[PDB]
């Protein structure tokens, strides 16, 4: 088979839309049975302070020198494209903050086999839900418990800043080495990079090309165990 | 970086010796910091019955039409090569059996971040230890608890045959697709296959070649979030 790695941040509307687009493409791919999907941490703003939560629309108009009209229109468009993938998406009063701790908790999840459940919870918590996922540990606890995780434990991870920090940074490091400066970023078989919330069409194409072009392995050759037992040479 | 996947069985003396040889090679590799090692299930005898435990030396002489002298000599040699890697290895009275349940428990471990600890425990339980790891659930419980895992839980996995069965078969399936018919089998970056307990020299070589020859990714190209925010095109 082959592996598809997907770098994303929770505070990234196209990561949320692009995940659904990819999954839709994957479900129509002829070798979906041979594909493993691995989610990977990325922070769009790793330097941001935990207590720095801002309204999205303020951020667009203030931080990006864009009009309020234009800000609203981008969000309306994102709401339309989210609906079209079967995702809820609030087009008003969204907020934005640091995701570092969310990512540490995603690694707790990845190591409780619940990675995709907590990822979807956090996305839902962010984009579908009026309550903030930022600077609110009890919110993360509730979202995490809802995803199957244990609470005393999720709390221990949140209480201990070093808990899973290495793992978050290592994912971020790997993305930086692979050339990604923006998410979502999809790496198909460590041969092809796909960037942004592409049409399921492109994703389908990317899967097929990536699959199609894997050459058999190149061997280097000694003692082994095989259908007729183990070696005894020296 | 890059990933190195290692297929092995617990009832495989060269898997045990080859793991140590690889690790030794990895520790002297200039880009060890960029390598992720993932362990993968393989059963040399998946059809074997849980209650079918045999002395190794009987198996060699009876099942492989080899002399008893020769059987003992292979084991003595394996004991020497194990010592040379810092591994204990009993050259007498080893037994051999089904590993299916061990592999299911390794997947429990992989999903408690304790994969390498339980792998080394099971190897030690098999090759260093006079007590059998085969057809003895309480032994597996003890070995598993010693490796950091929870007991009521390890027992639930052992009580439920379907627990992690899919995961074991999927690893075995992948090995079969990659052409492996014997272990240990090392796949470096999905580009190079290395088979058997090779000299750390070859492993070093394999790492270097595999690392050296990764070409940058090929991209296919849309909306993303990046250093200057998120897209708004349509
Ligand atoms: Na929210
Ligand atoms: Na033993």
């Amino acid at each position: 088979h082959m592996r598809v790695e997907i770098w994303s941040d929770i505070a990234c509307p196209w990561c949320y839309v692009g995940k659904a687009r990819f999954e839709k493409a994957l479900a129509a791919f002829p070798h979906r049975d041979g594909v493993e999907v691995v989610h990977r941490s990325f922070e769009l703003d790793p330097g941001r302070a935990k207590d720095d939560v801002q309204p999205v629309l303020t951020m667009l108009t203030a931080k990006y020198g864009m009009s309020q009209e234009q800000a609203q229109a981008g969000e309306d468009n994102l709401g339309a494209q989210a609906a079209a993938e079967g995702l809820a998406y609030r087009t008003r009063d969204r907020d934005h903050g640091s995701t570092f701790d969310l990512h540490r908790l995603l690694h707790l999840a990845k190591e409780r086999g619940r990675h995709e459940a907590l990822l979807d919870a956090f996305y839902r918590g962010n984009f579908a839900d009026e309550r903030s996922v930022f600077n609110d540990d009890e919110r993360l606890v509730e979202l995490a418990v809802g995803a199957g995780l244990d609470a005393e434990e999720v709390r221990a991870v949140l209480a201990d800043p070093a808990a899973y920090a290495d793992e978050v940074r290592a994912d971020e490091r790997e993305a930086a080495q692979l050339g990604a400066t923006g998410v979502p970023f999809f790496v198909l078989d460590r041969a092809y990079g796909v960037s942004g919330a592409q049409p399921a069409e492109v994703f389908t194409q990317a899967l097929t090309q990536a699959w199609g072009e894997r050459t058999p392995l190149k061997l280097i050759d000694a003692e082994a165990c095989g259908p007729d037992g183990c070696a005894v040479p020296g």
